[PDB]
């Protein structure tokens, strides 16, 4: 499966690094407003995930990563990309600028077969999260992988709902710093709080990742919404799911249910741990949701507080390839 990446940002670079560890997905073309010499630098060195495992050179204005040529372009218009020349099947849309079917279809016009958005769709484009609704894919040409927080809350909420039933849920993600925020109190027209100093503040932020669970899980629609807190960590976030259960269940029964799915139908997606883990213990975690058993707490048999870790970069990126590989079946 030849895959072309549009937008060599944080998600774009981690999708590239995760593809080097897979055999069914091969990156063949990258497009961003950067020269080839700069793209080789942002791949070779990474402050969060260390140096790149492999070789990377620049020749003829193109990258040579692990002895494989990769076409580099800087087309601002998605239709002028000419994916026919390099032969791309699925385009990884990782710019955040084209999150609609009208704007993402320019890759189909440019010579691609399918498009996967690395973000929550802004229109009626269907969103798919692994372990939640990957079976509901009906061969659409443009899909979406929702958000990274949705890829963490949906697999956990599905197991809790299928076992005990969620009447109403209220979540909160202690999120890490992203490239949206500022290092120092700067301007931010869309979000005033987001313009404050990231390394100095606990910045509240609104998110619709919990309300988006109702789209990938129609049985939980209108039963989930939440918020966020941006904290001065470079990577790895954690959600705080607070749900009211329909069936009475103890915490030891909740741990056994999450552990059964972690070792069963949701292996590789929903993780499970009983260790004294912290955030940096999940830097580079492939799982999109790791349930922290000792961190959670319950008030009674029908009101519990669940804790689940997730990497907002590595975990979501690996599930972008999993969505590319699923639509290609
Ligand atoms: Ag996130």
């Amino acid at each position: 499966i030849k895959v072309g990446i549009n937008g060599f940002g944080r998600i774009g670079r981690i999708v590239f690094r995760a593809a080097q560890k897979r055999s069914d997905i091969e990156i063949v073309a990258i497009n961003d407003l950067l020269d080839a010499d700069y793209m080789a630098y942002m791949l070779k060195y990474d402050s969060t995930h260390g140096r790149f495992d492999g070789t990377v050179e620049v020749k003829d204005g193109h990258l040579i990563v692990n002895g494989k040529k990769i076409r580099v372009t800087a087309e601002r218009g998605p239709a002028n990309l000419k994916w026919d020349e390099v032969g791309v099947d699925v385009v990884a849309e990782a710019t955040g600028l084209f999150l609609t079917d009208e704007t993402a279809r320019k890759h189909i016009t440019a010579g691609a077969k399918k498009v996967v958005m690395t973000g929550p769709s802004k229109d009626n484009t269907p969103m798919f999260v692994k372990g939640a609704n990957f079976d509901k894919y009906a061969g659409q040409d443009i899909v979406s992988n929702a958000s990274c927080t949705t890829n963490c809350l949906a697999p956990l909420a599905k197991v809790i709902n299928d076992n005990f039933g969620i009447i109403e849920g209220l979540m909160t993600t202690v999120h890490a710093t992203t490239a949206t925020q500022k290092t120092v109190d700067g301007p931010s027209h869309k979000d005033w709080r987001g313009g404050r100093g990231a390394s100095q503040n606990i910045i509240p932020s609104s998110t619709g990742a919990a309300k988006a669970v109702g789209k990938v899980l129609p049985e939980l629609n209108g039963k989930l919404t939440g918020m966020a807190f941006r904290v001065p960590t470079p990577n790895v976030s954690v959600v705080d799911l607070t749900v009211r259960l329909e069936k009475a269940a103890t915490y030891e029964q909740i741990k056994a249910a999450v552990k059964a799915a972690a070792e069963g139908e949701m292996k590789g997606v929903l993780g499970y741990t009983e260790d004294d883990v912290v955030s940096t213990d999940f830097n580079g975690e492939v799982c999109t949701s790791v349930f922290d058993a000792k961190a959670g707490i319950a008030l009674n048999d029908n009101f519990v507080k669940l804790v689940s870790w997730y990497d907002n970069e590595t975990g979501y990126s690996n599930k972008v390839l999993d969505l590319i590989a699923h639509i290609s079946k």
